């Protein structure tokens, strides 16, 4: 057989069978004779490729595989994989390279040092040595990128490798399972189940890595067994808990002293599947205040090494909550009681208040929506105002990364084609991976893109208020036309400049059969 | 003084006003109190700033600044990186990192491992360790891309850096003077010399490097001097060599053997300012043929150590140029004669020939037009067709990255007001970089965009043609409306369907005030 | 022809004939059916092997090849390699790798990442992609280390590739010439010696790259036409000057204060080859006192690019020395005074005081003796004592790093065979590298080691009564038997516990046909 061969038959064997891509001469040895079982869906731009399999692969809970062309293209790609590095998505990332016999001179389209390229955002990186070896290092890089704590991988490929004879040894590495779900062994799993049974007021902080794991379920039980409040770590990927249960309070402010405030009397804090903690803004304090101890579980030694307070337990999200939903003990203390809704903020007949743009969503969008957040200065208002019961619901560059959510959620869309998916993105956050939209259009992949268009980059405005800067050039981002961009990519575009647009916008949008882009003039800041 | 007003002190002495960026909030610290005598260029997607920049940098032969936000914003540019190694821009690429207070705990927007993140696309990569020392590593940051060979190198700084005290010995920096201008000893030059002036048959082969220093002139006298046939180095990033010339030969073919065939004959040949060679395409084969002798002038120790074949001198171009070009003798053999002019092909009332484009525009633009070129099926007419007499004339991305072209045409129009900016685009490098047309509709910047419009990746279409590959998938790019692009972006736009409205969208565009988008109609491959 | 044949073949056109080595079963179809006309040399440690070639190398004025064993041979090495990098030495260090087809799974003896290995301390780093390549990465390998700024380079190779068919073509490689001897073009370089014409109270600071050029004489030649008082750059790696000389003013103080004030009330300051500056003790103050200008030549753009003050041009330090001392013009100021001989220190029939030993070395090695550095706490009087009129009599690890003197003195005196090698090392040191003492014993190095035994790490005791720290662990190094080391390695060995021995042991070792160790009590600090 040959190396192609060989390697896609590894690919099917190991559940892939899909090729997020933007083809170079270098890959096209790859995808000739393509697989009539495989699919490949074509981006205009890497960013948009990378995009849009993080999606698929975050929504779909499982790895998803990319094409990319030699340096340039994956250097178009970083971006895209900085936020991929933080949400742990698994990502095999490859690329093709300049034939063997010409790598030494630096012909054109030669990834010099390739596998130093995509480094440090990558949790493995690799050149082959020998075309024979290809299939095996295709095996390391599905099952790096899948073992815990999964994340992006890379790996080059020299275009001759391709049609030389595969190794007949190869096929050990078809079925090759490998499996990191694991959990704290009993006699200190028995430690910790003890001490949030003692516990006299525990508090659970939930991070995406719950949601990833689809341990949201048995979060909500362990959190209804302990009768303990749930907050969303802070900078959240993804949402990991219903927001409306009773037990909900939302998502965590940034901050090293607003969380210490926040958590003050909680005796026991169990943090799970999140980083402690990802702060954003300087904000000087205690990390935790006297009286309160923390507890973290995490899939990522990463993450264990550089909580700055706490104990940790390096183990698999779903086998750790479903333990310790189980063991528990149903508390006698009363069920924390349910947040109040959020109040309506006055509204007139002009510019729409994205408190309105969100209030509206949550009451015309199917209870199994999918929202996609890239308005930076309105995170706050969307966490509020959304109603989000099922998981795989929210989805936030990991990284802070903007030209994440257009084309995730086009992956996002395409891994739940069942579930709407509305992508709520900010007029400056829409430019940096626009052309993805092409791809909606394509694939009649039906995601409905809101753009909130109020002329600047709102949250730069804000933060350089709060540092008093004056004079900061850059953060204005007037004459964009989004319906003419959306009919530039093949798209139905519609505006609402007001509230009853917005209305008449989303009702079409939601009958329509295909991808959607509303244009929404909201307030400025 | 602080480190803010250090820093852009030290910038203004060494010659920098101009900052092309796309802004985040570690870089606000930094843009705060901007200085009056700077200018700052946005762009709304980190492969147009950096773009932008490569393309001011290039026509202006001058260093440009870069600031670009913490790792996912470094990460979109490293595309736009990757050609600027190649073609050994002096890039000064900054980066906003976190508060020092802060990197430990990998706050959000914590660029992790900062340094590590642009190689191998740098020459020198850093981050200080501590305020103080920023303006010192901007000076490295600046001498290190302006050095011989020029190229990109990058300097992270954490946004609390910028407010604190700078180091009173900072001034020392300011007004630093480093000369890379060097060239051959007078005793190793004479041997060369004599050997040029012995040659029976020599030809002159010039690469990018010769146009970076402005040496097309003393390449002219040189080679009129030499009576030697002059071509442009495979994969040509630049144009070093009137194209009209008598002496010119045209573009050499990027394949091994090709070369050893054309240069065969000749038992001198002298390569000047290029990596020998930038091959593309496979072509096993002699790297020269028996008689044939090789000597390259290369600024880039890199180039020389790789070069296959042949002597290499490590020199400044423009000083060696100039050496040569005035000590050699001038031979008595006759001058080389001009090729003819290319033919003209048939053209029907319909879609439009590449040649046809080519022989309209040498037609109509000014004789101090300059060309960018990301039309990659149709480099070798382009080359054949267009006159261009004067220096930096032609950019063509050096890396084969694609997204290069669209930015870099309004970094070169900003950098030369008065000579007319015409880019040559195919519709699907169009979308890479999509978004930069809305810089120069915001600073009016009145570049020329012509969308060469098929329909397909043509050159892709043609190398699974030579491979004989089947059932390759990702090749067409249908259903993309151009004029509805630049309209969303700010950009007149125009349509050409046959040759009549190509006359009359090019003497529009030639005449409008602004920047236009001209969509071409081009025959399908 | 085999990728061996075609590799020894390269090796040898290109100057090389000696392999530095300590072997391994990776690097066995390298080193078998062994060229007879090339030379072998066994060390038995890596740090000695390279520490060997690095003397070989500086002292020949050429680059010297190494062969080490995978990854674990590599690392043994690297502490000599941060030397070499400092020192511009230029070392092919090659390594060898597992069998491509073993690489993936990571057998035993496995490189992995190999090229990351040996970074940030080399110019260059490989592993090519196949075996036929091998022969162009070493002829890159080979250019690398020798072109300015000189330096080492790393290559790894599979240990399958040396037998496989070669590729035709490697033949160009065989008499590829590469130059780097350039100089500052004519109008700049007129302007510089205008400026030295013109300068009141000039001065010149000289470093080892005037050493390694041969530059000397023509500094010597400088230096009287301008009148100029001469002094060697801080923490000194050779001596690029006759310690004799009327001109000749010593070493540098390694402090920005101390520095500045020595520099005070000369108006232009000439650095050749040299880092500015290469400090160690923190001595806080003015880079250059108001009055004071800088120009510095270097051959290192990283050299130029870090002086936080005064001009540079980067060229070849041998090409711009020869140039400047032909150019300027003969001052008609009166010639420099020659320092005063050193005091002679009081010495009782006891220990010897380091001043005692210096100049009874200086008394009785012959005038073209060359010396070796590593005695920490007495650098300042070896420089002061030691009259070395000729180039390449002195040499000090670049980096600080100890392990280099022992070794490098074998190598030094391997390349210069009728030069007196005399190696002044202190007791702490000697131990870092004691191994290498086989190799003089094995192959009859007649080396001259002269171990100043004080029994402690003197130069930190220093160091920490500066800081008044109290209570440091691990300073002393008692109960070393230095004859019993020279037995155990086949060196004769002798012992001076005064004056009247040092004298004796000094004539028996000065007739000595074989190396010779001589174990000097000298006073303890
Ligand atoms: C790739 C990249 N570039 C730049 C930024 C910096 N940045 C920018 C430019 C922001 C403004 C986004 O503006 P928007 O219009 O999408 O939303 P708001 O007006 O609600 O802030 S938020 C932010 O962190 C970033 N995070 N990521
Ligand atoms: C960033 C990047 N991605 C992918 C490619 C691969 N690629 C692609 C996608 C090409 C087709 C460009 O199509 P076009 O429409 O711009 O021009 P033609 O139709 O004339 O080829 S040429 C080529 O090398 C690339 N070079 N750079
Ligand atoms: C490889 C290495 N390890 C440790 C040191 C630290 N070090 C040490 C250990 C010194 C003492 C050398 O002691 P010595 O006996 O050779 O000489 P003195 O007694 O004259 O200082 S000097 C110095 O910088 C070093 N420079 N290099
Ligand atoms: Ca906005
Ligand atoms: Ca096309
Ligand atoms: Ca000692
Ligand atoms: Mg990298």
């Amino acid at each position: 057989a040959s190396v192609h061969g060989t390697t896609y038959e590894l690919l099917r064997r190991q559940g892939i069978d899909t090729v997020f891509g933007n083809p170079g001469t270098n890959e096209l040895p790859f995808l000739k004779d393509f697989p009539e079982d495989f699919r490949y869906i074509l981006a205009l731009q890497e960013a948009c490729v990378v995009g849009i399999a993080d999606g698929y692969a975050q929504a779909s809970r499982k790895p998803a595989f990319i094409n990319l062309h030699s340096a340039a293209g994956t250097g178009n790609a970083m971006g895209a994989l900085s936020n991929a590095w933080n949400s742990h998505s698994p990502l095999i990332v490859t690329a093709g390279q300049q034939t063997r016999a010409m790598i030494g001179v630096e012909a054109l389209l030669t990834n010099v040092d390739a596998a130093n390229l995509p480094r440090p955002l990558v949790k493995w990186s690799y050149e082959p040595a020998s075309a024979a070896e290809v299939p095996h290092a295709m095996s390391r890089a599905i099952h790096m990128a899948s073992m815990a704590p999964q994340g992006p991988v890379y790996l080059s490929v020299p275009y001759d490798d391709w049609d030389k004879d595969a190794d007949p040894q190869s096929h050990h590495l078809f079925d090759r399972h490998v499996s990191s779900s694991v959990r704290l062994n009993d006699q200190d799993l028995d430690i910790l189940v003890k001490a949030l049974n003692s516990a006299s007021n525990p508090a659970i902080v939930l991070g995406p890595d719950v949601d990833a794991a689809n341990a949201n379920a048995d979060c909500v039980m362990l959190a209804e067994r302990l009768k303990a409040p749930v907050w969303v770590a802070p900078s959240a990927p993804r949402c990991p808990f219903p927001t409306r249960h009773p037990c909900f309070r939302g998502l965590m402010p940034a901050g090293i002293a607003a969380i210490s405030q926040l958590l003050e009397g909680h005796d026991v804090v169990l943090v799970i599947g999140a980083p402690v903690f990802r702060y954003h803004q300087y904000d000087p304090g205690q990390y935790l205040k006297p009286g309160t101890r923390l507890i973290s579980v995490t899939c990522d030694p990463l993450e264990a090494a550089r909580a700055p307070m706490g104990d940790a337990i390096v183990a698999d999200i779903g086998a750790m909550a479903s333990a310790l939903a189980n063991l528990v003990e149903e508390s006698s203390r009363q069920l924390p009681t349910a947040a109040p809704e959020p109040a309506k903020v006055d509204q007139d007949a002009g510019r729409l208040h994205p408190e309105t743009v969100f209030d509206t969503l949550n009451d015309m969008a199917p209870e199994n929506a999918i929202y996609l957040n890239e308005s930076t200065s309105t995170t706050a208002q969307m966490w509020q105002r959304l109603n989000m019961r099922n998981p795989g619901s929210y989805y936030f560059c990991a990284a802070g990364g903007l030209g994440f959510a257009l084309p995730a959620a086009i992956g996002v869309q395409l891994a739940e084609p069942e579930r709407q998916v509305i992508a709520v993105i900010g007029d400056g956050s829409a430019n940096y991976s626009i052309s993805a939209l092409w791809t909606a259009a394509q694939y009649n992949i039906p995601t409905i893109f809101v753009i909130m268009n109020n002329g600047t980059y709102g949250a730069l405005r804000w933060f350089a208020g709060v540092l008093e800067a004056e004079n900061v050039p850059g953060l204005d981002v007037p004459g964009i036309d989004f319906r003419a961009l959306a009919k530039g990519y093949g798209v139905q575009a519609l505006k609402a400049d007001n509230l009853e647009q917005l209305k008449g916008s989303l009702q079409e949008a939601l009958s329509a059969k295909g991808p959607v882009l509303i244009e929404v003039s909201t307030v400025s800041p």
